[PDB]
């Protein structure tokens, strides 16, 4: 059964004006190189990215909104055990590390993402067996 789901728009200048701030979450998801060419509003590069921003912060909703939010802990470490990559034909994977990949090790994860004019989405969808 279906056990979270999250939804995300990102704005695509809005993601390019702070993805390249020094501390920000975006350091733990994207290469220094990445944050930089995704600075360009107008690249190829910012539209992917912002995209899989989108599918990180999808699946992190779904995550908040079922059963493993309230715990264990450390909403700093989830956000750093997530990590959703493309793999050449433009399938979005998730990725997953410390705690979050344990406790959802049972779990499959279905994501999805698309982009378009200013704007990137993704849905994802917790579910069970």
């Amino acid at each position: 059964g279906i056990v979270g789901v999250g939804i995300d728009l990102v704005s695509i200048p809005d993601f390019a004006e702070q993805v390249d701030q020094p501390g920000t979450v975006f350091a733990e998801t994207f290469t220094p190189g990445e944050r930089r060419d995704a600075s360009d509003k107008s690249s190829s590069a910012a539209r992917h990215l912002a995209a899989r921003w989108a599918a990180k912060e999808a699946v992190i909703k779904a995550w908040s909104g079922s059963r493993f939010a309230q715990r264990p802990v450390l909403p700093e470490d989830i956000h750093r055990d997530i990590e959703v990559v493309t793999d050449m034909w433009g399938r979005p994977r998730v990725r997953l590390t410390g705690a979050i990949a344990e406790y959802l090790a049972d779990v499959t994860i279905h994501v999805s993402l698309t982009h378009e004019g200013d704007t990137a989405a993704a849905v994802a969808i917790l579910e069970a067996p």
